[PDB]
């Protein structure tokens, strides 16, 4: 964990990440269970009968935020994890790392708690904006050891 | 591949997995081609005409599948990753790694399959166990460096 | 960064394609203001009216775009990164990350583009075979490593 000085904060991060997202997933199956929406035919005969194998707009929400983790949430992995081994000034990936953390968590906040826009909006540009400068430093580094 | 004792265990079980996320590409494909439900307008005309493009019940199973395996497999293939090169007892590390390699095999076929509930739901939170265990590893020994 | 003699090659396409993600993002987003259709209650009252929560047929393309991505690009950042270190002959592992790019651009393109079919099946169907292989590759060092 120490093969580079900004690995333990990326670790850290990046792995609160994750959990975050399991959260989600915890989120999306009570919500599912408590309205009563299921996805699969087995699943609502379990649960009450066919007609509960229906969408309902809270899990949709779910699944929305679900999605846009995995689609900003999985590149940082990525990129967080090569940038770690750049050799970066430490308080600055700290700084990337934090930005894109307490971005994410926002994000999740905003979407699941139905906040006004464009506050989940911001959190999402907030979030991308350390994603972007990880992947362009990744992309000099990696173009001049060609 | 031996950069610790766990990696290759890691490395097996995480490149089955990522092979067996292409098997549920590939039959997906097929549920397409065999039911004739295209999710493009420029699909549907090569395969028949314009009502093709049409939504199937299980197309959007075999979809469903490929989603959860995502939200599951890839927090798995970083977890695992980083969990690899933290020294743990290789028989412990085997066993998470097996477990959510046979969690996940069955998962799909539950899925796909149609099994009954909850066959599926156990399999799923089965394979998420040796996830979290990772997880909460990673996070000590990220927090300990900091 | 030069860990490996592929290391560089791998980064740097692995990086574009996860900038290439991001403007699938962007266009999306550019997508739901121009065509006014947006996911979300609280979005479509701030653009316009309660109406604009909505479906489109271009913006469900665009996250099919970037789904089909999240299912090929994330497992192609796995084992791209993992047969960087296997020792390939560089040659052989530049040509299986420009297949792969250069597919997956051409994916995006054909998609986005709405290109006659089977035109985005093919580019599919090309960036999946270095994938294949190097999963292969992959299995048997780590099987033999056991
Ligand atoms: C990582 C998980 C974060 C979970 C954040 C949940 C935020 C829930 O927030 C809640 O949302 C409801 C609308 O959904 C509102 O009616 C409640 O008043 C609000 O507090
Ligand atoms: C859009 C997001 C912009 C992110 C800016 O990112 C910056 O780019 C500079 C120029 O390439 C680099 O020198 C910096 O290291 C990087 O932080
Ligand atoms: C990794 C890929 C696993 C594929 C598992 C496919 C399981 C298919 O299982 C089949 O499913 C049908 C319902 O779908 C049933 O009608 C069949 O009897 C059943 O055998
Ligand atoms: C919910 C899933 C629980 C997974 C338990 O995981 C365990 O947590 C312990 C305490 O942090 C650690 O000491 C162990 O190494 C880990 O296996
Ligand atoms: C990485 C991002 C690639 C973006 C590729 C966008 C291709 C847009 O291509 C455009 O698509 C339209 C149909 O959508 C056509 O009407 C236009 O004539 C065509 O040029
Ligand atoms: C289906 C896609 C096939 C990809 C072929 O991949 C090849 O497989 C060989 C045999 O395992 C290996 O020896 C090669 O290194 C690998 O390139
Ligand atoms: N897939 C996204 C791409 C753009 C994006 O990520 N937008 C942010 C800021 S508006 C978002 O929170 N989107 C909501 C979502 O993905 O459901 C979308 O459909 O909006
Ligand atoms: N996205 C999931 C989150 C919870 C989850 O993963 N549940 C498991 C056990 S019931 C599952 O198999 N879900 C089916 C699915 O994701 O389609 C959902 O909508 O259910
Ligand atoms: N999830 C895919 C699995 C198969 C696949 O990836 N097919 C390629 C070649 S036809 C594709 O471009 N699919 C379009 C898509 O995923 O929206 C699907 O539903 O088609």
């Amino acid at each position: 964990v120490m093969s580079s000085p900004a690995l333990p904060a990326f670790l850290l991060c990046s792995t609160l990440l994750v959990i975050k997202m399991y959260v989600v997933a915890i989120i999306t199956g009570q919500v599912r269970l408590r309205k009563k929406a299921f996805a699969n035919p087995e699943d609502a005969l379990r649960h009450g009968g066919p007609q509960y194998c229906r969408s309902d707009p809270d899990v949709e929400r779910c699944l929305r935020a679900h999605r846009n983790d995995m689609e900003t949430i999985y590149p940082f992995l990525f990129l967080g994890f090569v940038y770690s081994f750049l050799g970066p000034n430490p308080f600055v990936a700290w700084m990337h790392f934090l930005v894109f953390l307490v971005g994410r968590v926002a994000h999740t906040v905003a979407y699941l708690g139905k906040l006004r826009a464009p506050i989940r909006s911001v959190t999402y540009t907030l979030a991308q904006l350390p994603c972007a400068s990880m992947a362009l430093q990744i992309l000099w580094e990696a173009a001049r050891h060609l």
